[PDB]
């Protein structure tokens, strides 16, 4: 039990006062109670923003001045934001806190403790009972008990075998390995102990009061806890929906596990196409892929579905947000998409936070409280591990229950399909904790602070960018909005000017509006989509307003290979952007060294240090290639070859028809098994099936998914994969990443369907 | 760094030596060393029986008496056995150590000191370095890449979003949470970092070493690492194996995995029924129904299978170990079973450790060395979560190539399909550490203390049964062999008599022979199955050895339930028969305790105990039904029911024929898809097509699977479901368990296929 | 909880034997267990036959000699007079404890540990678990329940008006008279 | 791993800036980190003038008065003539630093701490790491790969046959000349 005691300022003149409280501070270390003394309000508030986890708040107070108030509602207003159930004393004087006795003054304070007038065992005792029923509400309830029960449990005569980390102890390697760990992750790693604690699969006792808490929490009607990642969720929820009879309407931006859902279910695909922007950044679906009208007519035209024509679709898939934040207007496309299918499926994997800041509003699935069924049936997905605070495998599947809804009894026979029979618990307590975080206060809190940190970085860059600018010099800038407007008044600033609080919690500073090119999305319609504050990419120069290169520019490859060099390894990495995650287990500040980072390559850029010097590893694995060269003069070169390729062009091209679909992914798949596929090498793709999905990187979207034809000698599905080639071969070192290909000797290589 | 030394007790009379080992001890310590000093062989023989891992040992040795040079040979031997690379330093005597060199001396020591003759800090300088060579070597390819990699890397900018666990401090609850599973679990939590440590999925890097050692360990051509349990692993070899043109012959025992396997697939199934015994046990697969002429006639008959006569079957799938213990001859079943299938998979979820202990030789798939590809293709799975040591989830397909065989490129893709992009580390870290755990001298050591504890809980309950039956009184007895056999002299023993090294070491005492009527296994052939000596059951008395019940018995439900109240939880319990588990993880002489409660027991069933005294939760949850009774009084009405009802006899009825199979459990699963299906009560079932698989307890395996009729008004199926029922409205408290029923009031439903 | 460690004199020349006893004793310390130790049955004897309430016996055996296995019945037979369900650990050689296994021997022993075979540790947890499971069970219904919901109890807006002794500490006599009689007094009442 | 603090004696009126960088001077404490606490920028000054190695810098800020920008700009710059790249750490307020941010800033500061806003922790765990980043870059090439590789060496088999200095402490003479040049010496020949 921790106490945090704070003497106000504003009665340091009142001796007896510090006396009467150092007495008490007294009775409580007596009573094994640890102490932290404070001796001003502004002391306490930053005791109060670090991560100091107390038990009770405690604070004297004159109640004279303005001033004091004022810092009173400061103080338990800080305190309740990550700790909102923590009891408050009033060590106060009982005439002047009576006569100010309402329900304001009862908002603030929980107890009365008259610190003159009562004996310090009486406050003491008082204040151990209330952090006593605190810490018994603290822990969410399959965490809980885990934890209560494996203080009981006999880990012998069942399974896991090593008995609470006790097998382990067996050998040193085991024992290192044990203690490495710590006992606890062992102990509570038990098998199925139902009467106790009821059982995941079964989705019955503190695992059931743990998913009802998740679904009050996400506002859902139903949630499934899954360790198997959202692959399993996804998994699940397309066996759940769809079979080798069904059409279905996927985003063309689909994980390898919507694929995956394709070939397990044998469902026939239908795809969205989303757009992009200059970049190579993957824009939202526009609100036309999405018209029932629109959606018709692909079925219709579809060699996959022809002969389905006017059947209606069991599912649909959307990505919101995207890889890079772009969040959909999920209220309205619901509106779209129900008018085909009943089934919507939001995978939200990189977004599951949310539904806890205002700034998101409307641009995710979970909005307001469910409870109203009459609309379609809505499934979002978190991979809680992601962005959440959780360990990886930590999963949900959230339900809104409409038509075409699937009961208890149906989906937990896809949910056993895809489950484990034997669950880590220690995925499931992370689980539990992760709803715990985001629950009342402390969800907004946390999401304000990584949108905090994020616009921080982005002003700051802003702010470079512009100074740079000045000087004639060249610098990176944030992928954001470019002129802001504050809502109130009228009044219009550019993004390294803005006041910070508009930049933070007024979601109109995000949202795509047409004829803005800093997004880039040609003829986007207007409130259809956002950019996430906290998806923060990073722009080289070299790509222009227009979308076309530049005379000259600063190859991301080059800036990402640097920053790797400090451990700082961005998400993503096109031409010219690089994103970088914010997350709620970032630290405040810490994106400075982004900055630094930043600020050192460009002065080894423009000095063209000898990459022997900056490179070293690079120099040395490749001699020849890289001998006598500086920096400046790799950009160069690595700028030269983008101009005469037009990597971006070849891009567009590959992503603008979908390649035809010959076979289903299942068909395609099944190629694999009857062992009637081979290694065709690139430049004998054309004509060719593929036997399983092309990703790219970038856009790292699927390019072909299995089944897929790669189309006539004139593909540029085949020629958008000989430029990766070419800069693979031209730049050693700074190869791209393709799934779903296997490079012999420098060549690129897809599995096909035999002819 | 951990030294112990080891003083010769044959040299204190020298107490000179004393004096220079003290100064090699006080060396040590300036050079950071703890020192456990040791003034006896049998101390040190005692301290190496102990978990405590050491660094190096060093020991005393005058060379002159027999007894000495055994106890130098046990001390040494004892050290080697689960701390086998330990490096060994003779503090000794210059002319008598060199007198003795040969090969003999040069195994049992790796480095001479002559401790009278040279400088403490010269020896305490070699010992270091020698320690610090045994600890570079110590840990396994995979937790030791993860343990140096995490000491550098960059959390932040990259999922997971808790960033090496800091996002779960931020609140008090996640703070608790962070505190309670310390830093390291979260620490290793890492997303993929591909050229640093390589990617599980892609199986490179530290990952594919870390497989390679597994394969190399267990006897595989190929091994895959996998974190979603041997539920994962067994989906992933059928995604491999079949489509839905195939037919697939399939163990009757197999696990709900196998099942989604086939629904997964859609391929055609064919099933071998395995014997049984009067206890309810099910046994091994006879060879009569792995004949190639009697596959082929089950496929001929079929009606999922009828038009594909004479197609080979891609798939043939065999349970070893059995939940009870019974493991297969696999050397022989394969030979059989290649003569049907190219593609052999042993489901060996619940036996991992077989290939590091003698006893079982030839009865598991992995023998001897890999590397003879003329054979078929063999797959073996491993919960290794289950009786090796690893966190829950973790699990290995093992792979030996040969007719049939999958490469690497077609056999990923079906690791992927059921896979998580965002593997959990910790688990893939707990994998490797099994591995090395049974690598060398610590595999027959751990899995030899094991069998040794088992068979000290068996003799110790033969004895106590021996003893009471001489008394004209009744006692629980363990289910082996009764008498056994010396092979080396012919001499024979009851089991209770029998010497113990004899049971620990010789295969031929657990070997299930023609005619023996232990086991029960009716016309058994010899040399096809034997019990496992660590799956422990105990059997109450009751059961006639002519397979009828007797006029009294003790019902094994009622000594379950006094178990529980002492927390001992048996992993099975059926009418007669208790299963107790033994493992790497128990600690020894624990057995001791489930003998004191099963004596304790016995001693209130004499005595008629009133049952408010002993079980009072129960006479508490229903008054009405045990009131006023003692706990013999309730065992007599339990006995009474069985011998009116023939629980047995009806597990025999229900279990003699297969249920008719109307379509594949894929056809099945597919009309919960399409909602065509119902919750049946129980006497509406004969004739209904069941939606899920029905596995009752006991035996614990389906009766029947998706797709398959109840049949007939006359059907055995239904009239056991009746009798499970029966038992429970009888006795609350005491209640069956079944997968796949839904529970309503008191009775059965299984959902169905709609008419 | 305390441990009454009785090594038989039996063994005393076995130094080894001792020396697993202290690395035992040693583990059962840093696990907040006050431990007793005995080098002999007869000061074990007299130990038992004071008011000393002990929550685990653990004995050392060797099994050979006809006084030692008198002994033996002695020591747990005064155990089981006035402590009849404190639980006993054989500190003991497997081999001659398990040809010695019968009735007998299971009456007198409800654990066993191959305390030359075994790590410390394990044995104490063995016994932390059997002496835990020993204190709750040791209190009559009421006394314990008594006990029990005290702990949880709120003392105000109820009589009796001294609130669990609270009311007498505000004068200096009663104040007096509370510190005389204890605190459970008059959080029981 | 040493840490020069230098608090601003501009703050010192705010004294729970003095609390907040105690806790951080804890922090770093407890990761044994060596700290040595400046309450002034000219004792900061002199001390930078001394030998003293630091493997980083942290100080406060108010960035009001002309005064405290110019000791800022002259700590710094007194750092950097002889221990150049010692990474600086700003214990600074948000606002204030974040309003005051371009080149010249970042010329000054590496990297930025709300100290009124943050974790002790989390900013002695990126001080740790700039300290251990700062110390693998410090030292020369060859200097670096004789020290690393005298550490896992195997002095015997070949000359010089003292074998990093063993040689020397076989007679009285030599072990009073091998520990009067030390081991170093030796072990790197
Ligand atoms: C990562 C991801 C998944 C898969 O989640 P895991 O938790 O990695 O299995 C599914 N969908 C999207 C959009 C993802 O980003
Ligand atoms: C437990 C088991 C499985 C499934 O393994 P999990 O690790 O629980 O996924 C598969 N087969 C058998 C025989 C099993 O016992």
């Amino acid at each position: 039990m921790k106490v945090l005691i704070v003497e106000s300022e504003f009665l340091h003149q009142d001796t007896w006062v510090g006396n009467a409280v150092e007495r008490l501070a007294d009775a409580l270390s007596q009573q094994n109670v640890t102490v932290i003394k404070s001796t001003s309000f502004d002391d306490g508030f930053a005791i109060l923003s670090s991560n100091e986890a107390i038990d009770c708040l405690m604070f004297s107070y004159q109640m004279e001045h303005p001033d004091e108030h004022q810092n009173v509602r400061q103080l338990i207003g800080k305190l309740h934001e990550r700790q909102q159930n923590v009891p408050v004393f009033l060590l106060g004087d009982r005439e002047k806190a009576l006569a100010a006795m309402d329900r304001d003054l009862l908002e603030l304070v929980d107890e009365f403790a008259w610190i003159l007038e009562d004996t310090a065992d009486f406050i003491a005792g008082r204040a151990v009972a209330a952090m006593t029923r605190y810490r018994q509400q603290l822990l969410p309830p399959l965490f809980s008990a885990l934890m209560k029960y494996s203080d009981i449990h006999e880990y012998s005569w069942a399974a896991p075998g090593h008995q609470g980390g006790v097998g382990f102890t067996k050998t040193p390697a085991g024992r290192f390995y044990h203690d490495y760990y710590g006992e606890n992750l062992f102990r509570t790693d038990m098998g199925i102990e139902r009467t106790s604690l009821g059982s995941l699969l079964d989705h019955t006792g503190a695992f059931g009061e743990s998913e009802k808490y998740a679904a009050r929490v996400f506002g859902a009607d139903r949630s499934w806890s899954v360790v198997v990642g959202t692959s399993g969720s996804n998994r699940t929820i397309m066996q759940a929906c769809m079979t080798d009879n069904d059409v279905v309407v996927v985003d063309r931006n689909c994980h390898k596990s919507i694929e995956q859902g394709l070939m397990l279910t044998g469902a026939k695909p239908v795809y969205m196409v989303p757009s992009r922007n200059r970049y190579g950044i993957i824009g939202p679906i526009y609100p036309q892929e999405m018209q029932p009208e629109t959606l018709q007519k692909k079925i219709s035209e579809s060699p996959l579905t022809k002969d389905k024509a006017g059947q209606k679709p069991s599912y649909c898939v959307v990505t919101n947000c995207t890889y890079d934040g772009v969040c959909y207007n999920a209220k309205e496309a619901q509106d779209l998409l129900e008018k085909t299918s009943d089934r919507l499926h939001f995978d939200e994997a990189w977004y599951g936070y949310a539904r806890f800041n205002p700034i998101y509003a409307d641009h995710y699935a979970m909005r307001g409280e469910p409870g109203d069924h009459n609309g379609p049936t809505v499934f979002a997905t978190h991979s809680t591990h992601k962005l959440l605070n959780a360990l990886s495998q930590a999963s949900y599947i959230h339900v809104r229950e409409g038509r075409g809804a699937i009961n208890f009894s149906r989906f937990n026979q896809a949910y056993m399909m895809h489950a484990t029979t034997s669950p880590l618990y220690a995925i499931c307590a992370s689980n539990d904790v992760a709803v715990s975080m985001m629950d009342g206060n402390s969800g907004l809190s946390l999401t304000q602070e990584v949108i905090d940190e994020a616009v921080d970085f982005r002003q700051a860059m802003a702010r470079l960018y512009k100074e740079f600018t000045a000087d004639g010099s060249w610098f990176f800038k944030p992928w954001n909005k470019e002129v802001v407007t504050d809502p109130q008044t009228g009044k219009t600033y550019d993004f390294a000017d803005a006041p910070t609080k508009l930049l933070t919690t007024v979601q109109d500073c995000w949202v795509m509006h047409p004829g803005e090119s800093w997004h880039g999305f040609k003829d986007i319609p207007d409130n259809w989509s956002m950019l996430d504050p906290i998806k923060v990419s990073i722009l080289a120069p070299g790509m222009g307003e227009d979308g076309e290169l530049e005379e000259t520019g600063v190859p991301a490859a080059l800036v990402t290979a640097w920053l790797g060099r400090h451990g700082i390894v961005p998400t993503r990495t096109t031409d010219f952007q690089i994103m970088f995650l914010f997350s709620m287990g970032v630290t405040r500040g810490k994106w400075g060294t982004l900055v630094n980072t930043l600020c050192s390559f460009k002065r080894h850029y423009d000095a063209n240090t000898p990459l022997a010097q900056v490179m070293p590893e690079l120099v040395e694995q490749y001699p020849d290639t890289y001998a006598n060269m500086g920096i400046h003069d790799l950009g160069d070169t690595m700028f030269a070859w983008l101009k005469e390729n037009n990597p971006g062009a070849r891009l567009n091209e590959a992503y603008s028809g979908l390649p035809v679909a010959e076979v289903t992914p299942r068909e395609a798949y099944n190629a694999i098994v009857d062992n009637n596929v081979e290694l065709v090498s690139i430049e004998n793709l054309p004509g060719r099936i593929a036997a399983n999905s092309v990703i790219p990187y970038p856009p790292g979207i699927p390019m072909l998914l299995s089944g897929e034809n790669f189309g006539d000698k004139n593909s540029p599905q085949v020629s958008y994969l000989r430029s990766l080639q070419s800069w693979d071969h031209h730049f050693p070192g700074f190869e791209h990443e393709t799934e779903g290909t296997e490079i012999i000797d420098g060549i690129y290589h897809v599995m096909c369907v035999k002819a």
